[PDB]
């Protein structure tokens, strides 16, 4: 049976047991690679630091 | 004999079967470095794409 279920991000995460755009994530000061498939859920989040751009990018690239 | 030839470039192209500064050109929509030696006519002439120069590239020749 084809249903379609409404309602917010994380809840469609959980009824999924998928993460989805939009809804909660977990973070965990250890990176997400150095967990076995075991230890990983959908959600577990990982912020990287930043990288400026700049011409010597685009210059180095192309 | 030697002779002095004064005209306009396109004439003194023409008239020398070599071509030379200010003179007419052909444009082929074909690379000229694809032609082979018979093909290849003096006078045939391709502008390429442009590059903007950058520090980076100062940088990175020196």
């Amino acid at each position: 049976q084809r249903t379609a279920v409404q309602g917010s991000p994380t809840m469609l995460a959980a009824i999924s047991k998928q993460w989805v755009r939009g809804a909660k994530v977990e973070e965990d000061r250890i990176h997400p690679f150095r967990k076995y498939f075991e230890e990983l859920q959908p959600g577990d989040s990982l912020l990287t630091p930043r990288r400026t751009m700049t011409e010597a990018d685009i210059v180095n690239f192309a």
